[PDB]
């Protein structure tokens, strides 16, 4: 695990959880969760989105592990058609150009 570290992707993995509530049956969704699982995932937690959310990171990530990047995940809030989260996780992608790097 870590609970240190994860700069900038705090905003991207504190988005799924933030916005919890009806959030993450977008996000998963849209970072790849088969219907499959939506009905998994609330079966898990039927009184919990806050954790259900949490778990398809496990998955949600587990798919799209090279496009599971920071970008991925507001970039995945445009298409949730959820603009409102996106814009904080964007917040997340002005705090990589300052350790981004690569500067040529």
């Amino acid at each position: 695990g870590s609970h240190m570290g994860e700069e900038d992707l705090c905003a991207a993995f504190n988005v799924i959880c933030d916005n919890v509530g009806k959030d993450w049956r977008r996000l998963a969704r849209q970072l790849k969760v088969s219907d499959t699982k939506i009905d998994s995932i609330e079966d898990r937690y039927p009184r919990n989105l806050t954790e259900r959310v949490r778990e398809s990171l496990r998955i949600w990530k587990n798919t799209e592990k090279e496009n599971a990047t920071v970008a991925h995940l507001v970039g995945a809030l445009r298409s949730c058609q959820m603009n409102l989260v996106a814009d904080l996780v964007q917040e997340v992608q002005q705090a990589r150009d300052l350790q981004n790097r690569s500067g040529a």
